[PDB]
């Protein structure tokens, strides 16, 4: 009955279940939940582990002593539960002083707060055991053209990210990064606006093994792309270190639907992606259970996510491993694809008449793909309509 179990790495954000509701026009709706609730919730969920940002963890001014005891709480749930904290993130969003971003504000002593806010929480982090720790830069853009120029932005963001390396590098930490793309929301634009655009990015850092990307389902959905592609891009890039699931309904405001929600076929792509690629991080879930609910339905929702996984990853396994499928795969050529264009080399490739005075053009053209057929399959199997 698809049950989820630790085994199978999901995760969720203290954030996510623990969202009170507040929307741009609207209050919260539910109370705080303490982190150790969560934790324990979670766990009976079948939960693998938790994330968090600083400020969900240790609340936003706390003194020393105060940061104390939160974390003794939290690691004493995680002692009680078996529940592993394998990332963690730092709040450079909320708070007022981060309106025009952290690392790319405007003001130059915001930057340097950003950093040394990032570096305390890093220390966290991997006294908590996480393996990857996220960035979200939410604030990084602008609503109007003047007031971010684009490249010394980008230049302040090289700079940041590779402080943070260095900083990683001088402590002997094994903790990666992941770069968190968002296109827009709440900034007019957000900079690095795609996996695409933070892959690129990356490979003008210093250290660029030290830094991946965490993409997001509905991010990559509020610019109207193909989520499983993005995916695969990163997976080709050697990139994907992290990944947050939820749902999205089209190209809109961010949601932050339970996964499954949304775009449904998109999730049964993803999840056949993952699964078939040995992707071995955690999943994710960046949610948020709508505003309408109350604490049962929080956890019915985190729940769902779960859930819902687990069934597209079955149906998607169903189709990869039937007789049938296999052979309509080989009839749209999924194998050729699969096969180099020209292991001949160029000159072979140059020298090959098949491949251009005598191709015969109109007979290639000829060869329908089969691909709404194998489409048909994919749709029988998700739906268990074999």
């Amino acid at each position: 009955n698809y049950q989820p179990t630790p085994e199978d790495r999901f995760t969720f954000g203290l954030w996510t279940v623990g969202w009170q509701g507040r929307d741009p026009f609207g209050d919260a709706t539910r109370r705080a939940l303490d982190p150790v609730e969560s934790v324990r919730r979670l766990a009976e969920l079948g939960a693998h582990g938790v994330t968090f940002h600083d400020d969900d963890l240790i609340p936003f001014g706390s003194s020393d002593s105060e940061r104390e005891e939160h974390v003794k709480r939290f690691r004493q749930a995680l002692d009680d539960t078996g529940m592993k904290v394998p990332m963690a993130t730092t709040n450079l969003f909320t708070h007022p002083v981060f309106k025009d971003g952290g690392f790319t504000a405007n003001d130059r002593d915001v930057r340097r707060y950003a950093l040394r806010k990032t570096i305390r929480n890093i220390d966290l982090a991997v006294e908590l055991g996480a393996e990857t720790y996220v960035a979200w830069g939410g604030r990084e853009g602008a609503e109007s053209g003047g007031a971010k120029d684009v490249r010394d932005a980008l230049d302040r963001m090289k700079e940041a990210f590779d402080l943070l390396g260095e900083y990683v590098t001088s402590q002997g930490y094994d903790i990666r990064f992941a770069i968190e793309p968002k296109p827009n929301e709440p900034r007019g634009d957000i900079l690095l606006p795609t996996v695409g655009h933070a892959l690129a990015f990356i490979e003008r850092l210093e250290r660029p093994e030290l830094y991946g990307v965490n993409p997001e389902v509905g991010h990559e959905q509020m610019a109207g792309l193909n989520f499983p592609h993005g995916i695969a891009q990163a997976l080709w890039a050697g990139k994907l270190f992290h990944i947050d699931l939820n749902g999205q309904n089209g190209i809109k405001y961010d949601q932050d639907l339970r996964f499954g929600a949304g775009d449904l076929r998109a999730a049964f792509w993803l999840v056949d992606l993952l699964e078939s690629a040995g992707y071995s991080g955690p999943r994710h879930f960046d949610f948020k259970p709508p505003r309408t609910e109350d604490f049962d339905g929080v956890w019915a929702s985190a729940a769902g996510c779960m859930r819902n996984y687990l069934i597209l990853k079955e149906r998607a396994a169903a189709f990869r491993a039937d007789p049938e499928v296999q052979e309509a795969l080989r009839a749209s050529r999924l194998d050729e694809l699969a096969r180099p264009t020209a292991a001949d080399g160029l000159q072979a490739l140059l020298d090959d008449r098949s491949a251009f005075e005598e191709f015969d053009v109109d007979a290639a053209a000829a060869r329908g793909m089969a691909f709404e057929r194998l489409d048909q399959l994919a749709m029988d199997h998700l739906l268990g309509a074999r």
